């Protein structure tokens, strides 16, 4: 059994573009020998005949600096005379292909700017910025569709949008441009491209814009007061300072509040998933107002509260007692029924039953049964033991109750 010289081979990304594709064949030294990969590899699998097949679609952008798929292969070989189990290393060099589309990095989205009312021609107003994962990208900027009527133009390389013409812009009017960025070093004979984006240019002045079109957060019911839930941030287009406020529709306001200037949302009142009067989903409205101006804008903020196993199963009675039980009762007789309830939900409310005295047994329905003869070793004619109701929470909480069984002959 020997190490064989390393196999070196070269391919482009695209060659490995189809899951399961047999890209190439490993070299055999006799017909009879078979192949198996030495360890998992994310990019390739190996058939017993030597075929190297794509596992995960090959990706230059996701390989390390070496840009190789590097793996070992076991080669095995009765009736052939000489037996062995060989090792060979296999190194595929992966060449780049322009295969990933460009994407805008402008934030926030949608894209928004303002234009000064009497802006001279060629005033810069916005700067489109795209990025492209491929090594040899070639980003070109375009206005694909104009709804200003021709009052703007973009520089194809810098992505700067600037005014055209001398006419004034109208206060509060929106001027709309649909823009794209494309990578001209890659195609599909059609160039790789961002989705069309809507660039909103408003004359003179506009309301603030939040950094996200909406906000959401899922928090547990047991999370402490005054703790930070989510922080919200808006931008002014005239560099005014901003102050936030919050509302509800129409379930439980006062539960949350917001930081005056810093936008951080905190928990104000302790929560309870078990409290019906509080909802499980909190629909909130956050408005960012310019108190140095007048303008303001709203954004939805949704908070989901989750169940924690804060409740233990409770038995309906504090203790259970059965009387006049004949001791000769055949095994399997219902002696008494027991029941316990749990406030939580799902499996935090799922209930299993146990019994501390192996003379009895109990099923998922709480039926306490006779598990051994009751007439043997029972001088005082009486059993006293504990039932547990145990939930399926993590960790599980328990409820317990005394059970008394008085027997007789
Ligand atoms: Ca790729
Ligand atoms: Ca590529
Ligand atoms: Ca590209
Ligand atoms: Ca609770
Ligand atoms: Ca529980
Ligand atoms: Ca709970």
């Amino acid at each position: 059994r020997a190490v064989r010289p390393t196999k070196r081979i070269e391919f482009t990304e695209a060659d490995g573009d189809t899951e399961g594709k047999s890209v190439f064949q490993l070299e055999k030294e006799t017909d009879k020998e078979t192949f198996k990969i030495r360890d998992d590899n994310p990019w390739v699998t190996v058939e017993t005949n030597g075929a190297v097949r794509v596992k995960k679609k090959w990706d230059y952008e996701e390989l390390g600096p070496e840009k190789t798929i590097d793996f070992w292969v076991i080669i095995t070989n009765h009736n052939a005379g000489i037996k062995y189990t060989d090792n060979q290393r296999v190194i595929i060099l992966v060449k780049d292909v322009n295969d990933e589309p460009p994407y805008f990095i402008n934030r926030p989205l949608p894209m928004q700017a303002v234009v000064q009312l009497n802006a001279p021609p060629n005033t810069p107003v916005f700067t489109l910025q795209a990025r492209d994962p491929d090594t040899d990208h070639n980003i070109h900027y375009f206005i694909v569709r104009d709804r200003t009527g021709g009052r703007f133009e973009v520089d194809e390389r810098s992505g700067v949008v600037r005014t055209r013409g001398t006419d004034l812009f109208q206060l509060d009017m929106e001027y709309v441009l649909y823009v794209k960025a494309e990578d001209q070093n890659g195609k599909v004979r059609r160039f790789q491209s961002t989705p069309e984006e809507r660039l909103s240019i408003v004359g003179g002045k506009r309301a603030p814009q939040f950094y996200m079109p909406s906000y959401e957060a899922e928090i547990p019911e047991n999370q402490k007061k005054d703790s930070d839930i989510i922080s919200i941030k808006a931008k002014s287009f005239a560099d005014r300072e901003i102050r936030y406020t919050l509302k509800a529709q129409g379930q439980g306001a006062g539960t949350f509040n917001i930081g005056p200037t810093s936008g951080i949302v905190k928990l104000a009142k302790e929560l309870d998933f078990e409290d019906l009067r509080q909802p499980h989903v909190y629909s909130l409205i956050v408005t960012a107002t310019e108190d140095s101006g007048g303008f303001s804008t709203s954004v939805d903020l949704t908070i989901r509260v989750t169940d924690v196993n804060d409740n233990a199963p409770k038995f309906e009675l504090p203790d259970y007692q059965a009387h006049n039980v004949d001791e000769d009762i055949p095994l399997g007789t219902s002696i008494l029924r027991v029941k316990a309830m749990d406030s939580d939900s799902g499996s935090n409310a799922e209930i299993e039953y146990l019994v501390s005295d192996d003379h009895f047994a109990v099923d998922s329905n709480g039926i306490i049964v006779n598990n051994k003869q009751l007439d043997a070793d029972n001088n005082n004619a009486y059993y006293e033991f504990i039932v547990t109701a145990k939930d399926k929470g993590e960790p599980p909480k328990s409820g317990v109750a005394t059970v008394r069984v008085y027997t007789k002959n």
